[PDB]
């Protein structure tokens, strides 16, 4: 699935996920959020993650995850999102994810530090 | 916080989180889970993530996240966990996280693909 | 309340039959299309915001099912938290937590998380 | 049921007053120590497994609060999903989803997630 995961993906918000899958299980690329703090290189951030480079052959998806820390040369949202999900190959390839967005907070506000949601990615430029 | 995040951390399950924080916001290291599939290099896995390299100075934590794909040279659990959280410095430094563990599944079992939980890390070998 | 009350189906074909009370109560039954196994129906109770914002905001709500009835017991409970969005096709968009009773040693793995979207359109 | 019924406090100093019914109902009131703002108390309803495993497993349960009372409205709802663990110090360990009513454009950011542990020990 190295070839299948590698490429340019869009989620239902119109965010752009540009990723390279390495033979070793590495995910490297850039994430551009259509939404969030400060809503173009201004909106583009480094991501890293991992994927299962030897998935099951029973038609199971390929487990994968990645992180973005919302700091770049222009902007710092003092937060980080992780996406945890699976790649499903085939004619209309998709990545289905759930995510956790954690903000840096004081101890007093730590209860409210984390948003949760779900993003589905496809290769169709929306 | 590069120096503060860098090191060997243990969570409440006795898992071992060995991480290097890079000046650029990179997290690199190894994760050894005390629990899970197959429960020592057998139990040790590659992680990568990101952290906010320029946090707020208002006593806020430092947002960070990382991914493990549960494949190594010995074992493949066809799953991936992401931890999303914040580093809190001081005399008893801690990383507070929530996590998403996604398994590769068939489309029919995808509803049950993802576990959620919370891990707190400190530098105290338990 | 008129909007929320009724028969809803999610993307799995599960059936959510709810009555919204005037003062914020949700009551009814949930039949899951998936998971462990009248005998497939479970009691639900919940709460909703009976006075939502009037700025086109959704209506916040949530409910619980414990997966025990007189025939089956999955020793687990699901809570759905989400919002009702009125319109052409009314929708309830939810995230959910499914916690199983576990030993302390297995409690790290006690809780599944997902997301369900409900519409009144029969599968 | 005897174990679950009573006054619980979480790590934030929030107060959870619950009655466990014989047939799986949770009813009561929740006062949050944190967040938007009798006037600080909110209705809760939920469900619990009234016939848990006897293998030292916890008891699965869940409940909802919609953050509306006669004095305040935060246009939001929290659901807690978790398990009751009996013993020397009984504990309810939970994860929670807090969904706010939003516009469709802000619905990506509608839902906070966290974890609360409750004991009967007064803060």
């Amino acid at each position: 699935d190295q070839a299948g995961i590698t490429g340019t993906w869009y989620n239902q918000l119109g965010s752009t996920f540009i990723v390279t899958a390495g033979a070793d299980g590495a995910l490297t690329g850039t994430y551009e959020s259509a939404v969030g703090a400060g809503a173009n290189a201004e909106s583009r951030y480094v991501l890293t993650g991992r994927y299962d480079s030897a998935p099951a052959t029973d038609g199971s998806g390929t487990a994968l995850g990645w992180t973005v820390a919302w700091k770049n040369n222009y902007r710092n949202a003092h937060s980080a999102t992780t996406w945890s999900g699976q790649y499903v190959g085939g004619a209309e390839a998709r990545i289905n994810t759930q995510w956790l967005l954690t903000s840096g907070t004081t101890e007093a506000n730590a209860w409210a530090s984390t948003l949760v949601g779900h993003d589905t990615f496809t290769k169709v430029k929306p």
